[PDB]
């Protein structure tokens, strides 16, 4: 149901929220995943974007940042919960069985809110526009299992 690369983004995401002292797994921690993960597609797509791995680290840490203690437990936010299950639905929308990082991606675009968001417009990113360029890149790449 996750390509390999969608599952090592899942675990960055966890990884993340650990390593800054956030008791939560949100959707800003999936967005680290996504461009630390720095393999897939949604990886690719992000610094096609011009959303480097740096940048997003400087964007969260500054606008939450850090719990000056590594966190004890972790739980995704209901934001992030709503991003992975737009992340099935991306995929199926797109044609795919298995869910994929760029579908993760979508998903968070297409969720518009929360904390991601708040970065991705740090950066002069208008949401639309980013779901028009990465479904651009999708139409122009195969990218199936
Ligand atoms: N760090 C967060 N959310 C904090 C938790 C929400 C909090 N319980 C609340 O009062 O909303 N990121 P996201 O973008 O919501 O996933
Ligand atoms: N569309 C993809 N990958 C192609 C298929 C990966 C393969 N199904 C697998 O099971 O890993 N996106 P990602 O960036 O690799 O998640």
């Amino acid at each position: 149901r996750f390509t390999e690369r969608a599952q090592k983004v899942l675990a960055l995401a966890q990884e993340e929220a650990l390593r800054l002292g956030h008791n939560n797994i949100g959707t800003e921690h999936i967005l680290l995943g996504l461009v630390r993960e720095g393999e897939g597609i949604a990886a690719k797509a992000l610094q096609a974007l011009g959303l480097g791995s740096e940048k997003i680290q400087k964007e969260v840490e500054s606008l939450i940042g850090r719990g000056q203690e590594m966190s004890q437990t972790i739980h995704y936010t209901p934001r992030a919960k709503k991003v992975i299950e737009l992340s099935m639905d991306e995929a199926r929308k797109l044609g795919h069985s298995y869910v994929g990082t760029e579908h993760i991606l979508l998903g968070l675009i297409r969720e518009g809110e929360g904390v991601a968001a708040r970065v991705l417009n740090n950066l002069g990113v208008s949401l639309n526009k980013a779901r028009q360029q990465v479904l651009q890149l999708l139409g122009s790449n195969e990218t199936g299992s």
